[PDB]
């Protein structure tokens, strides 16, 4: 039945990441489900999760590993190890996926059927000390990928030859990437932070044409803002993001909204997803990055349906639908 996984990053360098699973039919959450099923822990900084063909792939960023689990029993069915610091996985086929990385200038290519690393894509003008590749979207035979930490680019990869073929420089630290129904990509930058070795600026939300790879809109926010996490609804025509509050806007808009979907409440909204079938909006709140976090489930009109405690620093969601 429909279900929602929530990955909890835990505290970096403390190895307290966990996996939660929520059943929206019964409004019940189960926490530490990977430990319950397997009798050992995920590790440090569970970062993201994708489901393909009955198998969930959980990226554990600071444990150099992706685990593959059966999505019904939560039992490990396999794992791939040896990643520098993995971020997101994107499948091109049953036998090929890309795994992006921080602290590396390469994207790793894997064969998910054999649980092996099978190649690398070298990113131009990037090194190990400050390299970063992050989220991916596909456009025909191309994958576009944002480069987040200490970077300011989207790259374009030809998936036939596994080569970076183009790049676009924007504001510092684009955090996330989605593709709307008009084949326009959206990304939102975090603007760095005060005292950053790389930079600190007002962040922006950008709309980029996938066909020509050119900026079509830039909406600039305020210095001090630290936004993240563009997300779309299932029809890919309403964009959501975090910038203190949760914001949303029609992808056709020429102006940013004046009223948020969910007002800032002096906590730490940190993760976000929209149910692709019914439009319900889930917001993961890290609270203060120390206590158990909470997820809020809202109707499409912003009415709270349910709320539930998860693990520490819930950061990402994956639908089982
Ligand atoms: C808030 C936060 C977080 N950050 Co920073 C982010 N985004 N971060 C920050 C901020 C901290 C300042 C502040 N006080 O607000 C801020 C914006 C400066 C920051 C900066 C960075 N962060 C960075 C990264 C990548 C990370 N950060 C996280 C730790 C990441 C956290 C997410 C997570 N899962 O932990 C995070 C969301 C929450 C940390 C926290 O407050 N914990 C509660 C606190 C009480 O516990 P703590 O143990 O004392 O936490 C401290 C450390 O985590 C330290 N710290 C924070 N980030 C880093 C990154 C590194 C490499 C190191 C060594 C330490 C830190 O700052 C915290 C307060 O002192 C991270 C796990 C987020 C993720 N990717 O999921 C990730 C580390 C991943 C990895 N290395 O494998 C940056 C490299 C990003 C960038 N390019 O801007 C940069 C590095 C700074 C550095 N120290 O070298």
């Amino acid at each position: 039945a429909s279900g929602l996984f929530i990955t909890n990053e835990g505290n970096f360098q403390y190895s307290n990441a966990t996996l939660s699973y929520y059943d929206p039919a019964t409004c019940e959450v189960e926490n530490e489900v990977f430990y319950r099923a397997n009798g050992f822990k995920l590790g440090d900084v569970a970062q993201s999760m994708v489901i393909r063909d009955g198998i969930g792939w959980i990226v554990v960023n600071n444990s150099h590993v992706i685990f593959a689990i059966d999505i019904n029993t939560f039992k490990e069915v396999g794992r791939i190890t040896g990643f520098t610091s993995p971020r997101y996985i994107h499948f091109l086929s049953d036998e090929k996926a890309y795994v992006t990385q921080i602290w590396d200038y390469r994207i790793f290519i894997i064969n998910p059927k054999t649980y092996e690393i099978t190649g690398y894509i070298e990113c131009p003008d990037m090194d190990m000390e400050s390299g970063s590749t992050e989220q991916m979207v596909q456009y025909g035979k191309y994958v576009y990928v944002n480069c987040w930490s200490y970077q300011n680019r989207i790259l374009k990869i030809d998936t036939e030859t596994d080569k970076v073929v183009d790049e676009l420089t924007i504001g510092i630290q684009p955090t996330s990437l989605v593709m709307d129904k008009y084949n326009k990509m959206w990304t939102i930058t975090d603007g760095g932070y005060e005292g950053s070795p790389y930079g600190y600026e007002a962040p922006s939300l950008y709309r980029i044409d996938a066909e020509t790879f050119t900026v079509e809109k830039q909406f600039k926010f305020k210095l001090g803002d630290w936004p993240s996490e563009v997300q779309l609804n299932g029809t890919r025509d309403t964009l959501y993001w975090i910038n203190n509050d949760i914001w949303r806007m029609p992808v056709e808009a020429d102006r940013v909204p004046v009223r948020p979907f969910l007002e800032f409440r002096d906590t730490k909204y940190y993760g976000l997803t929209v149910n692709p079938n019914n439009g319900e909006v889930y917001v993961a709140d890290a609270i203060d990055y120390q206590q158990q976090g909470i997820v809020y489930r809202y109707s499409p009109q912003g009415k709270l349906i349910d709320e539930f405690y998860v693990g520490i620093i819930p950061g990402a969601f994956c639908w089982k639908l």
